[PDB]
């Protein structure tokens, strides 16, 4: 239902449009992949690459059947950002903030049970 799609896409866009107390933009790294040319490594280490690009593009050609399926992706999304980097890094450590905007975005936005 639109509905879905219009939940969806502002779950999404809080968690892009996100900016730390700084006013850094935490999601700017993670919403294209380098190219697989460019950095071979990731995907010989990360099973399923996904960035933000990739999960707009899932949401506006319906291929999520719900939320849990766009949460799914956005966990995933961080997962490999973790498995990549270093912890404690900056790209781990944003990566963890934004599975925590994702989650207050959709208990807002959703206002599920
Ligand atoms: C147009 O911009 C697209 C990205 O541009 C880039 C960015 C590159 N970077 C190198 C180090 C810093 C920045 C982002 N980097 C990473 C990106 C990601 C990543 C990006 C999108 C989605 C999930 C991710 O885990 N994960 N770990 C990284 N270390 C790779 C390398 C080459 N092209
Ligand atoms: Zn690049
Ligand atoms: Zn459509």
């Amino acid at each position: 239902p639109p509905k879905l799609t219009k939940q969806m896409n502002a779950i999404i866009d809080t968690v892009i449009n996100y900016k730390d107390s700084s006013g850094r933009q935490l999601s700017e790294v993670f919403i294209q992949l380098p190219s697989r040319k460019e950095l071979p490594e990731y995907y010989e280490l990360i099973r399923k690459p996904v960035d933000f690009k990739k999960i707009k593009e899932r949401i506006r050609n319906h291929k999520y059947r719900s939320l849990g399926d766009l949460e799914k992706d956005v966990m995933l999304l961080c997962h490999n950002a973790q498995t990549f980097n270093l912890e404690g890094s900056q790209i781990y450590e944003d990566s963890i903030v934004l599975q925590s905007v994702f989650k207050s975005a959709r208990q807002k936005i959703a206002k599920e049970e």
